[PDB]
């Protein structure tokens, strides 16, 4: 997986991300409309007038499992796989917020209004991760964005760890920290025409373009995924208008996106990127394409009754 | 620009190409129907029967300058620029079959009906530059694919060369050669899961999947496209039916697709991926998706009459 | 700097480090004899027979200041540069062992036998920075090495890291654990010859010896030195006698030497491998090289008067 | 083998070599006196009063068998391994001058004072190479240099080769042009400090020095090794002294060498640098060490017995 977010000239949120793996199927556009009555696991705090969501999920029980959401005033949040990092107590924590890993997506979504605010209450969050006997425990990390910035949320075996993430991607293992570090060996990587230059007597010139960008990674692991989306978020030029902003999410989700072939995960199957998924706070919509079919499907929040009290979902 | 070809189980043709550059306006999909009348520049041969051809293009005078096109035979040819690199006289030469550079992709689409053919003529055919004043010179090479193999043609000072494509793709500059002792660099790059080993005490595991593939460059410049789209085609798992080959196509095509921001030109603007193309003889059907649309657009032959006399344009 | 720890087939020492710098600080080699009366800044704990000890370091005040030394029991130590990590308090602390900075390399070798005993103490040793008007602090890791194994000693911000060194290797910045996340990238490089393997028709083979360590990275920054000795060390075959553990000691410190033009520091002067030293406990002996003269020089322990009680330095 | 070449401001030749193999072949350092009668093995001409010769090789027959050598002007050659590219004819050309492959070193050196005169003989140049039955033709390329540049000879099936060798370097396999080529790829990498730069709001800066130079590989293949010391000899700063010299000539040769343990060949042992040797003409004195011992030592032209007639070799 991974997350990217930016803004345009008038601070609204562009977010996506992919989801990597190998294979899916069941999760749909998940809309959640105000008037849905949400009980919360452990009884967490809520929000007398609830936030209006949509995003992509799956309905287990009558709730939303949501693997990325967003609301109606510019928040998003992805979850993105985590394990061997990841790390949870099973039981609830008295006298702090305690949310389940499951529910986190919707719990934030639903709400805040700011990167701000979620910040400010997760110095006071329990994550709380239950076991259920043979179902394999869901080991996520979190990329929380909206018009302004984004954050990070790692909980593990030695706490919990929020990091502002000022490049604005997120992928997989090992820990954000790593990644910031790792960054720092491709400063010199850059997007200008490469200078003509000299070796002793020898005279070097670019074939062409994209010379300067030599020493990127090109793999499909997590670290090198993260490095070369956070040079194509970073260097990507501002845009200004809904279908080239919803253009520059998927190109530059589309830079790391994983092609069938070109990597075995620990079970001997290829992992690709399933679907895109992405969010306009500028129209409140949610955007989504697949390996099967590039063409972007658009779900705009206000062709939703978001006053009603059911769960919709929609396809295929 | 890149090339790529690739089979089913049944010997169809699969075959597309990325445009890749600042700028494009008016290229469209061109229809070159069986009773065109074509005239060939320096009186070149035909065929009695000319075979019916679709490609993407732009019409000057009444003929079709295809960027790249495709026949009823499943023959497909894509021009992908080469200057510093392709070289040409700019006078015919008596007794060899000249054929003018702008014109050679609809003369290889209709008059030939496998590589076989185009490479046995090859031998005797004189590409032939002709200089408008203050007009640039157009400096190509070919990529030419059917169902079993790829050719690549690259006209230079000392000759024309023709090479078998064994890894059946093409990109930019410099020489076929290049790319192909190049690739020799990343032969151990793999897609296994990478197996846990130890140096001295430490004992590595890789985090997930991708890590065996470290060591692909992920620049855009083009010989690092060549190894990444090389790599990507040849570790493709066959495929069975057009569905699922037209998405191989477009996958791996977007592999080393340019995004904006990535890499400036020799004139300082963006080399962006402006269009992919692509050609299935199991349908005879072009496929055409853009920087600004990724949805697939199809244009099957059998939708046009190829009896007519008429070049046809479509869009937008 | 880089450091390196290795064994014989009979339980000695071998271990050794290069000097990374532009200028030399008039460092030399240096005896701090049994009987030489040392009183430690801070009042740390001695012991009341102290080793005999060898090294290279400079004289202020009386002090001895070693850059690495090593004991007559088979203990080393060396410190390297870890600007922008390493950070300590500048006041004892009542009731733990409490050693300057600069003393370290000394106080260890001189009271402790084996890493085990080292790393036992390191529980209780508060690490003390002199503030020194108008110089800067030194701001070193550590690396500590016996017949056996590697510790690496991080003091930071945060707290005393004391990590095993299953590589055992050191460099410069960032943390260790980073390091040895980054490793993990490394995972397929491999000494054995490439075997042919194919991409679709095409074969492809090594030119010769070397391709299947390709992606080793090969400059001269700090994580790119950790790789390749960490590399170089762990694939090196055992030898089991002198001349030949010395050897592998300076070949494998060489592959990561700096050379004079390669790269500059802060400063804007080049940073290079003033010399590099290391220790053989199979005999006692210290050895050094310097970049002005590759000679390898040694300074056995048993030359020198052990039992006396002035500090020597040697030269020439 | 790395060959190099570079130049002090007075214009004397500092030329040397790494010879790279498994195991040693008997090689010594072998003079071969002004009076040393010598019979090309198929007449090619001479010059009635030959220059004296330095270097390191075998005796077979009484023929003196060079892996490189240096005469008393300041012209140097070396011999480097190129199998898979280089290809000769078996017979003399009549009108030709024929040289013998092993041969070639001496017979340059002997007959020529610069590399303008050897080049200009190359033109009427056959080299041929003797089957000696159930062994294996050697089969190399030449690198070659004075005071002023360097050539580089490649005979291959289709002719020979002659190249201005502007980086001053050699390496193996594959051709000249292919590392000429290859090198632009590197153009970007930079001796300079990093200097901060920003991707989105994260601000990247060096740890050290060395991040400017990231992106030269650092396996011991032919291509990489071509690529970092071409890279290693243009940045060194000139030197005007002879020891200055001396060391800039094993330090640059040092930076691609290959360490026991880091890359198995095609028998499965490990290919090491044997030995390095190197020339200078400030004062016809050729230097040599192994891998066994690193001290340098040197053997002037003046200590032998230049008008003599028997062949010299030394050792201890």
């Amino acid at each position: 997986c991974t997350g990217v977010r930016f803004s345009d000239d008038e601070g609204n949120t562009y977010f996506g991300r992919n989801l990597d793996w190998s294979f899916s199927y069941g999760e749909t556009i998940l809309v959640t409309p105000r008037g849905y009555h949400y009980d919360t696991v452990f009884g967490a705090g809520g929000k007398a007038k609830p936030n209006a969501v949509i995003g992509v999920g799956v309905v287990m029980a009558d709730r939303p499992m949501y693997f990325d959401c967003a609301n109606e005033h510019g928040l998003a949040i992805a979850g993105l796989n985590f394990p061997g990092y990841a790390s949870f107590v099973h039981e609830p924590v008295e006298g702090t917020e305690n949310v389940a890993t499951f529910e986190f997506p919707l719990w934030v979504a639903r709400n805040f209004d700011s990167v701000d605010e979620v910040e400010e209450t997760l110095r006071n969050v329990t994550l709380v991760s239950q076991i259920v006997p043979g179902q394999q425990e869901s080991l996520l990390h979190w990329f929380i964005g909206d018009g302004k910035r984004s954050i990070v949320v790692e909980q593990m075996a030695d706490g919990m760890h929020v990091h502002h993430d000022d490049v604005d991607v997120l992928t997989n293992q090992p820990t954000f920290d790593f990644h910031m570090e790792n960054l720092r060996n491709y400063m010199c990587v850059s997007n200008e025409m490469a200078e003509p230059t000299s070796w002793g007597k020898a005279s070097l010139t670019a074939w062409g373009a994209g010379v300067g960008m030599h020493g990127i990674p090109g793999d499909v692991s997590s670290p090198s995924r993260f490095v070369r989306v956070a040079y194509t978020n970073a260097h990507y030029p501002q845009q200004n208008d809904e279908a080239a902003n919803v253009s520059r999410l998927f190109h530059t989700l589309g830079s790391v996106q994983m092609v069938d072939g070109m990597a075995k995960m620990g079970d001997g199957q290829f992992e690709r990127t399933l679907f895109t998924s992405g969010y306009s706070s500028k129209t409140n919509t949610y955007y989504m394409n697949t390996y099967d079919d590039p063409a972007i499907r658009s779900y705009a929040m206000a062709d939703y009754d978001m006053d009603s009290s059911e769960l919709i979902s929609v396809a295929r």
